[PDB]
């Protein structure tokens, strides 16, 4: 049993896929938590000192893994599976890559031959359970771009906790707004008048601050919560990549209809 560690929860469904009952999986970042502000317990230097592969966003999402990797002193195959995907600029590469589907699938292939590197034997059980879930990847890219094609495109705007959908508004056409740090409310407030946004929505890495308060101001719904960065625990609506973007783009798509 090939023994693989993934840095956070999204990358773990996509490892649980590839391999199968063929490997031992470890998620060290788990549901509803951030990747961005995580520290990693001395329990996962463990984690990393016995693995075989390790699968890493990259683009600098985990902050702690260079470290990790040191004092675990782990001799794993790291594989970044961000490699070979079309990056954006941040406002530094944005890492959000995920959230455009077609760029899972090349996290997905990444797995695959991370996974065929190690384990030679099991390539082909390996590609098959990629291509079979590869598929259902294409499906689901193609229902998301035809539900945002079935909205009159004067309503395409949300609010959000932080900027982590720049890769689902280049994919699909939904424009993100999200306050930032200090304090400067009220030009949230502002854009989200001056782009006609419908709809706040909160994040489950995210406490629910202000966004309750910018919902109020601005006078719009808190119309749900949006998966960013992390999926739901096993009984939340968001417990693997494929359910975590259909509630994504069913609770924007229902937002967006009311007017
Ligand atoms: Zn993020």
């Amino acid at each position: 049993p090939l023994d693989v560690v993934a840095t956070f929860s999204i990358i773990g469904d996509f490892a649980a896929k590839v391999g199968g009952d063929r490997i031992r999986l470890n998620v060290l970042v788990g549901p509803d938590s951030d990747t961005h502000v995580y520290e990693p317990r001395p329990a996962d230097a463990i984690a990393l000192a016995g693995a075989d592969v390790v699968l890493t966003n990259g683009l600098e999402f985990e902050g702690f893994l260079t470290r990790l990797i040191a004092a675990s002193g782990t001799d794993a195959a790291v594989a970044t599976l961000t490699d070979g995907v079309e990056t954006m600029e941040e406002p530094a590469h944005d890492p959000h890559a995920w959230q455009a589907v077609p760029n899972a699938k090349v996290y997905v292939q990444n797995i695959a031959a991370a996974f065929c590197a190690a384990d030679a034997e099991g390539c082909a059980a390996y590609q098959a359970n990629a291509a079979r879930y590869i598929g259902e990847l294409d499906a689901l890219d193609t229902e998301i771009r035809a539900a945002i094609a079935a909205l009159p495109q004067d309503r395409r705007t949300v609010v959000v906790a932080h900027n982590a959908f720049r890769y689902f508004e280049a994919a699909y056409g939904v424009h993100f707004l999200s306050p930032a740090a200090a304090a400067d409310v009220a030009g949230l407030i502002r854009e989200i008048r001056a782009r006609n946004a419908s709809a706040i929505f909160a994040e489950n890495i995210s406490d629910t601050r202000l966004l309750e308060q910018i919902a109020r101001e601005a006078g719009l719904p808190l119309a749900g919560t949006l998966y960013s960065d992390a999926l739901s625990g096993p009984d939340g609506p968001a417990s693997n990549y494929i359910a975590m973007m259909r509630h994504n783009a069913g609770a924007i798509a229902a937002a967006l209809a009311a007017r």
